[PDB]
């Protein structure tokens, strides 16, 4: 138990760990499974040590018994001078994206439109969105509101996945990996520019990196930010500039969570692995990029800088805030989870 | 699946349960139809989970396999001790009541007057009154023994709906929910207090909280109990002080049913709610208080002090008394209801 066993979401996820693997001279090994929820299991089991997670995940993991280690840390606005592992993180802000076109849709009249999402239990693409809906409308009837979505992670027959495309072959409809051609950050955004739903939760980050040419791929190449607008909870329609007052909440970043007896091992060995294979590390670009994706946001999102400390090693609930944490509870009090089930039969 | 669905019966009562919703951060949720019928029937087919009927609906519920949880207690007349959860539950007396100038009106000269009822299969506004009336004409056609009547829940066609007014602009006459001006305890008192009826079907505390400067209602800020005299079974009228001497029956109190699968869950559920919500929570009047309306008698009486345990997981029989059930059943040779003849089967 000195190897690190990560947790691969998906193919893709495989291949970037297969290669992170052979260049950390396997001081970091891979594990594999289709979904997060799948590599929690495998931690828990001991099949695996880690993985990096939406604060949301990080919810499940954490009823689970799993700890946080590290955070993401994107680029910051000020304070530049502070070494970026010990530079205090701020969270994304989660904001729901129409089309400009899209004529009067706000938040006011989402009953019946279209839906892209992240995946079912991600912050930005489902607690966030649907947390409020359900406490607006009195009804845990989340899954009729819409009258169809893709939100990978559902129920693949249902009016959730109806939207979901698959892979290449429109094979694993509503899988939540990146196989999905609408999964994640990037999927959901895709989803609502290719125009097959009225609306997207993602992070504000996602909305600038996909428009104005800061994207390669076709279906982002043309996109222009002033044909898109945020949904306030107001009711106003305002430009993907004024995220800072236009935003359903802030998001807890995405961390890194292991079994408590692995936390400090975990932590040695990624900021080692950092130093080697981050933004500015001895062998990025020259062997290999850690938080750079052949494709996009695979282990670690490509907006990331460094993997960050945390203050007093923190619980996944301090990690995460009382008041999300409120939010999420509330929210699951009108599902049922066999993981979260089993979970609490097994931690007690 | 940790929320309680509670269904409303009408718009007014889903306004109160969507703020229900949201203070108690969904550990309760709102499903709502325009009749209690059809709310039974959700609560039948698991779409709501529970909500709190009048003794007559008890009766249709029971039928139909649903099981009484917890019934109303108002404030005792006597001196309580023990906790009002724990305190035994006294019962609401079933009066008729006239305006004084109507001369010569006695229960015996009842026969081609106009009656305001609570709504049809009702305790007081309906299964005591006219269960007495087809009892002392031994015929079945009570329909016909008023000249017209307010009866929400009756045929709208018939003359039982005659004299319902509906809402603001008259729509929806005769609907058996708040929507109707006539419906309900306050509905059918405010019937005989503007002489669109000569006999009201009540219970003795309605004339109380409605007379003498007792509500900040308009239709009933100026009434003087003085102008009111309740019809006894003798054929005697005397002032609405003499209800223990001058009632056509004793009730049992308004319960909360649901199915049986879900009987200790709400049970729980609505105990923890009324230490929050209830006549002495911590967050009433602050936050929300369960028994306090915008109109009248939303979900709940405004007179419930809580709401109590029963004796042991009692049925429908148990709870309503032998003898009540005997009286309803016989008024029910009658007449036929559909939910009735559907559930049947369930008890033959
Ligand atoms: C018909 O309908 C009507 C429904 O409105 C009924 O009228 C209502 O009847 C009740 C009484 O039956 C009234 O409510 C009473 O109000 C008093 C105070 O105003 C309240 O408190 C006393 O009662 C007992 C006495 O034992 C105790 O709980 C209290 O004692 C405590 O406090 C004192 C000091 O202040 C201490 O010394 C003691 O040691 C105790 O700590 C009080 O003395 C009553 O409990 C009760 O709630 C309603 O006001 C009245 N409503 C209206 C609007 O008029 C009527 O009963 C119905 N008739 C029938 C036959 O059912
Ligand atoms: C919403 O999402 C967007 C993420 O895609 C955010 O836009 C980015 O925000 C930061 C602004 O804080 C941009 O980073 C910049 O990068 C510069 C270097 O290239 C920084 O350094 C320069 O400025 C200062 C001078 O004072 C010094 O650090 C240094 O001398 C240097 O000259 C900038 O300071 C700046 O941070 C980033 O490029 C933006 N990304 C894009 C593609 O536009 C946006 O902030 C988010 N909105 C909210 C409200 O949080
Ligand atoms: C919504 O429902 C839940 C019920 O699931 C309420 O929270 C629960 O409340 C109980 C009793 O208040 C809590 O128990 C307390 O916890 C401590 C620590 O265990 C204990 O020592 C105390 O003596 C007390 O019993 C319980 O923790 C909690 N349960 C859960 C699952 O969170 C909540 O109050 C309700 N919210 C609203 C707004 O109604
Ligand atoms: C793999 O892990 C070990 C840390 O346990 C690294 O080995 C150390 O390397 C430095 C020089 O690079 C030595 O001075 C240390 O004494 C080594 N420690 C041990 C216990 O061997 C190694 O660098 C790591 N390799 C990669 C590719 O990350
Ligand atoms: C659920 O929604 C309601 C309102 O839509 C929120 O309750 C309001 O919040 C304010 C500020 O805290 C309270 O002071 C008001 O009393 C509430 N208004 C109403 C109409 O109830 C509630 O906080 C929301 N819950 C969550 C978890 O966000
Ligand atoms: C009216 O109701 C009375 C009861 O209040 C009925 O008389 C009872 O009938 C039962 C069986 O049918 C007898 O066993 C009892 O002895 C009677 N009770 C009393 C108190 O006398 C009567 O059948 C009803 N009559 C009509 C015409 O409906
Ligand atoms: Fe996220
Ligand atoms: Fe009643």
């Amino acid at each position: 138990y000195t190897r690190v066993v990560w947790c691969a979401v998906g193919p893709e996820e495989q291949k970037k760990c297969q290669q992170w693997s052979q260049q950390s001279g396997q001081n970091v090994t891979c594990a594999t499974a289709s979904t997060t929820d799948d590599c929690i299991v495998l931690v828990l089991k001991g099949e695996a040590d880690a993985l990096n997670l939406d604060g949301g995940y990080i919810y499940t993991a954490g009823k689970c018994g799993l700890v946080p280690v590290l955070a993401e840390n994107r680029k910051s606005s000020k304070h530049s001078s502070l070494d970026c592992v010990l530079r205090p993180t701020e969270g994304y802000l989660a904001v729901a994206v129409v089309k400009k076109a899209n004529e009067g849709l706000t938040w006011n009249s989402l009953k019946d439109k279209k839906s892209c999402h992240t995946a079912v239990d991600r912050t930005a693409g489902w607690n966030i969105p649907m947390g409020l809906i359900v406490n607006q409308t009195g009804s845990c009837a989340f899954d009729e509101f819409f009258s169809q979505s893709c939100a990978p992670g559902a129920d693949p027959k249902s009016r959730l996945c109806a939207l979901c495309a698959g892979d290449d072959q429109g094979l694993d409809k509503c899988v939540p990996n990146s196989k999905e051609k609408y999964y994640g950050y990037t999927g959901a955004f895709r989803c609502l520019a290719e125009d097959v739903g009225d609306v997207a939760f993602v992070k504000n980050d996602t909305v600038w990196e996909n428009t104005n040419g800061e994207s390669t791929a076709d279906w982002a190449k043309n996109l222009n930010r002033e044909d898109f607008r945020l949904l306030c909870l107001d009711g106003t329609r305002k430009p993907v500039t004024e995220a800072q007052s236009c935003h359903l909440a802030v998001a807890p970043n995405h961390a890194v969570v292991s079994r408590s007896d692995r936390a400090a091992h975990v932590k040695q060995v990624l900021l080692h692995q950092q130093a080697l294979f981050g933004k500015n590390g001895k062998n990025c670009p020259d062997k290999f990029c850690l938080f750079k994706s052949e494709t996009k946001n695979l282990l670690f999102n490509d907006n990331t800088e460094c993997l960050a400390k945390l203050g007093g090693r923190p619980t996944y609930e301090e990690y995460l805030g009382t008041e999300y944490v409120t939010a999420i509870a509330n929210l699951k009090k009108c599902s049922t989870s066999p993981l979260l089930e089993a979970c609490a039969f097994l931690t007690r």
